[PDB]
């Protein structure tokens, strides 16, 4: 049964359904960057909460700036925006559920002023955001924004026909603002320490750029909340979708996956209001960094440490690496005697027990997520999933060994050869650049550790961690992964 309006009521039994009326729903967000996170995350509390009767004005407009964004237009739209929310889990508290928040979706490509007039409805209060790690410009080592990008500088050389996010804000903020409609919120939903403020660094850094006024009614006019938001989203397969329709006989062009595990953690600072999502699970702080220090650290730096050294193995999923006892301590190591001591007490968490939940959700067989998405865009994940944790070993003189092999694989995995023989590409904005760094052994780690916008400046000037990574390189390159963990492992 194709997915849509007419047949919504015509799904299989389990399949569980919008409770609220779908036309009586009006937009209140724009959302930019439609992918599988935004959809499992934001898009479902938006939808529990609407189910409970209440946020029918906080409707989604997506918002698509690339190219490759069309398909997810098309797709959404040949269902009148529905889609599947389809949990895979090794249990049965797992649901199917049709989510009904989405309710358009705008490709910049379209039109640049319609996007412009979109976002600067007064209907739209918040304006979120899912552009990826590396999406706001902003160096981690040196806290400045990437002003002389040529994307950039087109849009400041033509601000009523932008091409990137900032550009879009800016445009939509000095329209609200000559209409005198209120500013939206920027809320960030990607995988940043402090996403907020790194949002308003950008925001103001390029805002500057036109000038001061601007800036500072930016900075006086708009809030941006920091967060923590955490939920396994697997890449799109068609082996997924047609599980969906052989298991529950939806036939949907793009559900999304995702565990059933989800969270959210909130600062309340919003302008113009928000939905009431805390009626749904979301949880609001007075302070969000002790969640973001927790989650990053322990689950997406966990992330990193089994993949690139998974891929190398050649292993594709992340249950698999789980299915490898070598790979479940490592990752043990590295959470308890290199993350852990770095911690703040988190409120109403049980570190320990938060731990062992991180090995359940990744040992997840159902799921199957994807190690090449995991791997995918190391330049811009390292700084903020895994230098932190390095920086502090190293400025405490702590071991930094197991640290240093998450480095040293990506170093090997950028050659592009697996253990099994097979050749693969480089799903990575830097590819060519990361690939030309590791192309002389002898020169790897003064070349591959000297790109300050990934792994700072401790790093490089740090005897020991330079020992460590290439003693880890040349025993991967040599003995393997295996071997290479076994030796580790036994290591005090
Ligand atoms: N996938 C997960 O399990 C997960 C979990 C937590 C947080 N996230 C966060 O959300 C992001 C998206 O993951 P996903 O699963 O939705 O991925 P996806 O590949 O399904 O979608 C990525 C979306 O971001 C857009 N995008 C990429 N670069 C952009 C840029 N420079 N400017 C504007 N839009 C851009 C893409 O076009 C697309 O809309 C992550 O990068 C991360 O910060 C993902
Ligand atoms: O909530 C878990 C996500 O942050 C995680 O799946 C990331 O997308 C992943 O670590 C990216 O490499």
């Amino acid at each position: 049964m194709k997915l849509n309006k007419q047949n919504l009521t015509q799904l299989a039994p389990e399949v569980k359904l919008p409770a609220y009326t779908l036309a009586d729903t009006r937009q209140g967000i724009a959302h930019i960057g439609v992918g599988g996170f935004h959809r499992a995350h934001q898009a479902y509390y938006t939808d529990a909460l609407m189910n409970t009767g209440e946020g029918l004005d906080w409707s989604i407009c997506g918002v698509g700036l690339r190219s490759e964004d069309r398909k997810a237009r098309d797709d959404l739209a040949g269902q009148d925006y529905l889609f599947t929310l389809y949990e895979l889990g090794d249990t049965d508290d797992t649901e199917v559920r049709v989510i009904g928040s989405i309710s358009d979706m705008l490709l910049a490509e379209d039109s640049a002023q319609a996007l412009i007039d979109k976002l600067a409805s007064p209907e739209i209060r918040i304006v979120s955001l899912t552009i990826t790690e590396g999406g706001y410009c902003i160096d981690d080592s040196n806290g400045e924004f990437m002003a002389h990008l040529p994307q950039i500088q087109h849009d400041l050389a033509h601000p009523s026909s932008p091409k990137t996010v900032f550009g879009f804000i800016c445009a939509a903020l000095t329209q609200r603002r000559a209409a005198g409609i209120p500013a939206f919120t920027v809320m960030s939903c990607d995988n940043l320490p402090h996403n907020g403020a790194v949002t308003r660094k950008a925001l103001l850094a390029f805002a500057a750029l036109h000038n001061a006024e601007l800036h500072d009614w930016i900075k006086a006019h708009v809030s941006f909340p920091n967060a923590m938001v955490d939920r396994i989203t697997p890449m799109t397969s068609t082996a997924h979708r047609l599980q969906l329709h052989d298991e529950h006989g939806i036939d949907d062009a793009w559900p999304v996956v995702c565990e059933p595990f989800v969270q959210w953690v909130l600062e309340d600072k919003f302008v113009n209001g928000r939905p009431a999502w805390e009626k749904v699970g979301v949880q609001f702080t007075d302070d969000v960094t002790p969640y973001e220090e927790m989650k990053i650290g322990l689950l997406n730096g966990s992330h990193l440490a089994l993949t690139y050294l998974g891929f190398l193995k050649g292993y594709r999923f992340v249950h698999e690496t789980m299915n490898d006892p070598l790979f479940v301590a490592y990752m043990r190591a590295y959470m308890d005697l290199d993350v852990t001591p770095n911690l703040a007490p988190v409120p109403g968490i049980d570190l320990t027990d938060y731990k062992q939940t991180l090995v359940d959700r990744f040992s997840n067989q159902a799921i199957a997520d994807q190690l090449e998405r995991v791997c995918s865009d190391g330049s811009s994940k390292f700084p903020k999933f895994t230098v932190p944790t390095i920086n502090r070993l190293i400025a405490d003189g702590r071991e930094t060994e197991r640290a240093a092999l998450v480095v040293a694989a990506w170093a090997l995995y950028l050659k592009g050869v697996d253990e099994n023989g097979v050749s693969y590409t480089i799903p990575d904005p830097r590819a060519e650049f990361c690939q030309g760094l590791v192309s002389d052994d002898a020169l790897i780690s003064q070349r591959l550790l000297a790109v300050e916008e990934i792994f700072g400046t401790a790093i490089p000037n740090s005897p020991e961690f330079v020992a460590a990574f290439e003693r880890c390189y040349g025993s991967l390159r040599d003995n393997g992964v295996t071997t290479t963990l076994k030796h580790l492992l036994k290591k005090p």
